């Protein structure tokens, strides 16, 4: 089974940035979204590593063209906070990461 993990872990931070990257690539939003909260992180060793991340994503005031200090929206109906569960399969020794699952809905 998956064991607790944290965002202090380098692999977790990498899986997080990958998943949010995929989220932003996939969306029709003109603007970039970022994790305002990492709610839970877990992981499991397989042939590689599976990461399980529960994150809240908030919209920022920056377009996807143009770092990631772009501020979170203060108005709730622009922030549009989403709760997301990502599963990332990493084989770090083969240089691969894939987004196994990504589920998101309004918080």
């Amino acid at each position: 089974g998956p064991m607790d993990a944290s965002v202090e872990e380098e692999g977790v931070r990498r899986a997080l940035d990958f998943a949010v990257g995929e989220y932003n690539k996939a969306s029709n939003d003109m603007y970039h979204s970022r994790a305002c909260q990492v709610v839970r992180a877990r992981k499991q060793i397989v042939a590689g590593v599976n990461y399980f991340l529960d994150v809240e994503l908030c919209r920022t005031t920056c377009t996807k063209t143009q770092l990631d200090n772009c501020p979170f929206h203060d108005q709730p109906h622009l922030k549009r906070k989403a709760f997301c569960s990502f599963q990332i399969y990493a084989v770090p020794w083969q240089g691969t990461m894939t987004l196994s699952k990504s589920t998101c809905q309004d918080a």
